[PDB]
């Protein structure tokens, strides 16, 4: 049968989101490493890492594109 | 025919080399919009900015990723 866009994007969504529930630490070190990647420092990266902690759906939109590369 | 131009990311490198290099001030600009759309406020991605100028080859890379969607190759 079918593969929606909109699924494969609904499939990748719901796995990162149970990820963000399941090991929210794990996923701010995911943040902080892909910051770190460009020589920004953890007293630099810091807030921007918490930021996105305080604003859950931004923290999962930021993962969808910068970790997994994906677009709504 | 077999395709070997330089492909999107060798050109979209050269253009934003010299984008950084001419306005950097833009490029900075640039960041702050990106970040911005995740709901971060300037005194929380300034530093960030502020560490990304201070090393134009890593702002360079930062730059392909964060704006064009385009990863460092190996
Ligand atoms: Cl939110
Ligand atoms: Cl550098
Ligand atoms: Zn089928
Ligand atoms: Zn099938
Ligand atoms: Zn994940
Ligand atoms: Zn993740
Ligand atoms: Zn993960
Ligand atoms: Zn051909
Ligand atoms: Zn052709
Ligand atoms: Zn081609
Ligand atoms: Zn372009
Ligand atoms: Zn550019
Ligand atoms: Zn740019
Ligand atoms: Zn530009």
């Amino acid at each position: 049968g079918s593969h929606s866009e909109a699924d494969n994007y609904a499939r990748e969504l719901k796995r990162e989101q149970e990820e963000i529930i399941r090991v929210p630490d794990t996923e701010a070190a995911e943040v902080a490493e892909i910051l770190a990647r460009y020589g920004i420092e953890p007293h630099e990266y810091g807030p921007v890492v918490n930021a996105l902690r305080k604003k859950p759906q931004a923290w999962l939109d930021f993962m969808m594109k910068f970790e997994l590369g994906l677009e709504k």
